[PDB]
């Protein structure tokens, strides 16, 4: 039943270093994965030359293991699942995602139960989107939003499935963005778990005030 | 310079947040740039206790069957207005910069503009009637509409009339814009624009 949780921190060789409260982004982010008693292990990859991590209280902690991660997402993702231990399922979490709530995790890793292809937290689009001509900021048409959602993190998979798609899509030079595009690459449909959309990513200095709004919850 | 907004408006914008409803918060920010010199809102009762009825900028016109029969009925009370602003009335927190940013396109555009956030999310299309990726839709050029809603008066009009009259599927002005074939500008806003349906907590912080 041991899940081992994967942080793609590359970049310090992002804003997960950013403090909210007392603690760092990247820190709120990895305390919400060990919430789950089924969580036994976070591998944080952070780039070669990183030396900001070991500056917090969290690289003491026993359950947290770091390793160096690469160039892209997919291949830091790739270098953390080496250090998964036991674990047959494998958690994929965004280190700028620090609002990410237990109820939320716990209804993802119900997956492991029942499904083989696993799958991401995501919630519905409510409003209204459009898109833009290309290259251009003048509306093209209106986007349909009916089953349309927006991907969040974690994503869920079986370890061996969810490497060996990352290094088909690798190998064969695929463009990916997140861990489900690569499986999707590989020909598999992940389940939508719908989570509460207020975990929000930090990615703009905005986003800091409204995360800690919604940590302080 | 002049431009008249319309607020179609016929309890979300009826909750309150302080001392005001959210539909007051919404009026008194576009009030608040000195180009807008009338806000007309469209009203199908709750909307007569409220102050904003008495306001000497304020106008009412009664609301129709749908938004955008409201804000045709708005356009019968812009006067003179060559541009006008349509915004919702759900949508307590606007900030003046975006607001100008905005009005600014009447000096540049033929056609307008709406105020709109980046889509940063990886965005998926789920497998009809099933909780399972189909597969991912790329978010780049991928927008958050919001409003205000800006445009010359007679292209509004001209193109609202046409869509409405075709039983066109109109969702927000940009859309009927987008059914007659001309293509609205995207002027980025900030993203605590958001629209009262928890909403209310989060627009308190905001405001």
């Amino acid at each position: 039943l041991d899940v081992c949780a994967v942080v793609p921190a590359a970049g310090f060789g992002p804003k997960q270093y950013l403090s909210i409260g007392n603690q760092t982004i990247l820190e709120h982010s990895v305390h919400a994965l060990l919430a789950h008693p089924r969580v036994k292990r976070v591998v944080i990859a952070i780039s070669p030359g990183d030396s900001r991590f070991a500056q917090l209280p969290l690289a003491n902690h026993p359950q947290i293991t770091v390793v160096d991660g690469g160039d892209e997402r997919a291949d830091s993702v790739l270098a953390g699942l080496k250090a998964a231990g036991d674990a047959q399922w494998v958690l994929v979490h965004d280190a700028a995602r620090p609002c990410l709530h237990q109820d939320d995790l716990a209804r993802l890793l119900a997956l492991s139960e029942t499904s083989r292809t696993g799958g991401i937290l995501a919630a519905p689009v409510r409003d209204t989107m459009k898109r833009a001509e290309p290259g251009k900021n003048a509306i093209a048409h209106t986007v349909d939003r009916n089953g349309l959602w927006h991907a969040l993190t974690p994503q869920f998979f079986p370890r061996e499935l969810l490497h060996d798609c990352l290094t088909r899509a690798l190998n064969e030079g695929a463009t990916i963005t997140d861990e489900a595009s690569a499986l999707e690459y590989c020909g598999f449909h992940p389940q939508l778990v719908e989570g509460r959309a207020d975990n929000i990513k930090v990615t703009r200095p905005e986003d800091l005030a409204l995360a800690e709004f919604y940590l302080t919850r």
